[PDB]
């Protein structure tokens, strides 16, 4: 019983946090095999953030301005490539902690874990949800670029996410780690915004069967809706349409229960028109929307 | 910016996480150094938890009872004795992997992270509190017992936690890493109930400076209160009383944010008396409890390990 916000262990992608400076940058980077990951934006200085024109900043660069350190040993870089915006940085020795590992561009809604270090070290993990408006509510500091956000598929972990920026309003905005940015966003100081956030759906409706699961009850109720009706409500709350996958994604959690998914969409349908009335669900006042149907039945079953 | 409840990294703790197997049943061990800890119940039956003499229980096991797997390997077990309610398996190799460790045990307020295991495999990690009732409200499934919970100091881990049940209600009750229950809980299979909760004070301010520290300010008002006036709201909320060593602890935060501690409780005892009006603090409609005043520091400082 319980039911927390979990993170995965951290080890595996802690053997692999390294530090990357470059003139006076110093940040975060991911060493696996014999390559380190991490931001381009790592070879931008004052002049160059506004408008960097990053291939030619590269191309000036050579592997003796990058400076890698893994722990106490200092890397050496035997060659430096681009993709996308992030930077690859050949190095002369393999990570012996690398672990099984794959590289994976993850959707909004999806859950991962953050791993957040500063000049190489690892100071904490967290739990995030890639927002359907592709920032990420982190908990980052200045030097926390290059931190990775991950899952753990059995024994390999696949890496979904690298912080790049912090935007205006506060929230995080990276890449993949094949460097594309997930979101409009772009490696740029020119101004940026993330457009209104939105409430994932088919998460609360997942952490509603958690609850359930859980013993708590007080908010189920005898009506079911249909999916368009139930769409019509939900997006005048700014939550996200829920879509047939959402419903067949949430059949293992409907058969468990005994509780039809528009039976559970009647019952957010009344939490947003009624508020929780001083009562909580699995010690929240706000419905969750950070756990996935995936997360409920992996910390449930 | 951004405040999460952020656990320490686990990976000194995974490294340490064995699975430990005494007839039907298996559990978590913390192999340090050439000894595994685990909850003693492991030695326990059906008929053995309803009225159990552990001592009487271990004397009949022999080391060959026991089955240790780290990882892939099974290690060999050459000798077992009991402290408290820890079952302490010498066992013939010494972890490698052995961080630099200490056992301590923590005071209810407290927060530390808990790696949960299954088999011996580090499942999942999350950040929970040492309730004032001795309990933690977890995430704990069956074969969970022998996870622990810790802390890390500079490069020094802190083993401070070992899951031993579940109570009735949900919530979890343990050990320190010597074997002594935190709350008046046995390992018994007999009625026991969490006494009522109450709420971590010096957390929720903690919580409250984190919160002005990120920006979110409306809860501040320009009255201020004595300890005397604030502990004798906080009472009828069942909210811990606020001690000097609170105030002190707080005082570093009180400092950068420029709001006293009894400034700050006094829009603690409005937020009490009123509630949020339909605002929330941090993303949160409720009073958050489990960040201590050093996490807040921690984490809106980054602090590294
Ligand atoms: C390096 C910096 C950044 O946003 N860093 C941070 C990352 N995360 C949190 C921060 C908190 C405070 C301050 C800086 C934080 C930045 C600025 C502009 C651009 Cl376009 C890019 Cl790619 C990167
Ligand atoms: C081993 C079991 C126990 O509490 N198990 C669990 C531990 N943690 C979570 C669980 C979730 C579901 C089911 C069982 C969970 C137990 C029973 C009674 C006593 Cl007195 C003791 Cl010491 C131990
Ligand atoms: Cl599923
Ligand atoms: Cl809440
Ligand atoms: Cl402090």
């Amino acid at each position: 019983s319980g039911f927390r916000k979990m993170a995965f262990p951290s080890g595996k992608v802690e053997g692999c946090m390294v530090q990357v400076t470059c003139g006076t940058t110093t940040l975060n980077g991911l060493w696996l095999d014999d390559v380190v990951y991490c931001p381009r934006h790592v070879i931008c200085t004052s002049e160059d953030m506004l408008n960097p024109n990053y291939e030619d900043l590269l191309i000036r660069k050579s592997n003796h301005n990058f400076l890698v350190q893994a722990g106490n040993v200092q890397l050496r870089v035997i060659g430096h490539s681009m993709q996308n915006c992030v930077l690859k940085l050949k190095v002369d020795t393999a990570n012996p902690k690398t672990p099984k590992y794959k590289f994976v561009r993850i959707q909004p809604g999806q859950t991962f874990s953050v791993l957040a270090c500063y000049n190489g070290s690892p100071s904490g993990v967290y739990q995030c949800a890639m927002r359907p408006n592709f920032t990420i509510k982190g908990s980052f500091l200045n030097g926390s670029c290059g931190s990775v956000g991950f899952n753990i598929d059995y024994d390999c972990v696949s890496f979904c996410y690298m912080h790049h920026m912090e935007l205006p309003t506060g929230v995080h905005a990276g890449t993949d780690l094949e460097g594309n940015f997930y979101g409009p966003f772009v490696d740029r100081q020119t101004a940026q915004a993330a457009g209104t956030d939105t409430t994932i759906t088919v998460n609360v409706l997942a952490w509603l069967y958690a609850a359930v699961i859980n013993g708590d009850r007080w908010f189920l109720n005898r009506f079911t809706t249909t999916l368009n009706d139930f769409n019509l409500v939900a997006m005048k709350y700014n939550y996200e349409p829920l879509t047939q996958d959402h419903v067949d994604i949430l059949g293992p959690l409907s058969a468990q229960t005994g509780i039809a998914v528009l039976d559970m969409c009647a019952s957010l349908k009344e939490l947003l028109q009624n508020g929780m009335n001083g009562r909580t669900i699995l010690g929240s006042a706000l419905l969750e929307d950070e756990f996935t149907p995936f997360d409920v039945v992996r910390q449930c079953s």
